[PDB]
């Protein structure tokens, strides 16, 4: 029996001319309740291994463990040639107004691993922060 972290739900849009990647962060699921109260204030923080520079962060939604996000980020400058070799990570928080903002799960997506000129969304289990 495999722990439970919730589910997320993204979609890419990778214009090979222009060498630049769309990342819809589109919802989460099943996420496991944080507080003492048995729910969360997820947000997901989106970035690129092993630039680890742009550091992509969606809004911060309140009391839920099934938030629904919308929310597109573009990064630029990754060529085919450049992006196959990198990580795309979805690091998903619960955030606190005064405490450490306590990782939940996340999500890792090798470029090498998919089909970039694929547009319908996937679903991911969540992993376990390390």
């Amino acid at each position: 029996h495999m722990v439970k972290l919730g589910k997320l739900q993204y979609s890419m849009d990778y214009d090979f001319q222009k060498g630049e990647l769309t990342v819809n962060v589109i919802q989460a699921a099943d996420l496991p309740g944080m507080d003492m109260s048995g729910t969360s204030d997820p947000y997901v923080k989106v970035y690129l291994m092993p630039d680890k520079k742009k550091k992509f962060e969606t809004k911060v939604h309140r009391k839920t463990l099934n938030p629904v996000f919308n929310e597109s980020f573009t990064f630029k400058n990754v060529p085919y040639a450049d992006i196959t070799g990198k990580t795309l990570i979805f690091a998903i928080y619960d955030f606190d107004r005064f405490s450490k903002h306590d990782q939940i799960g996340q999500v890792q997506v090798p470029m090498n691993s998919i089909d970039l000129g694929s547009v319908v969304e996937e679903w991911r289990d969540l992993t376990s922060p390390d």
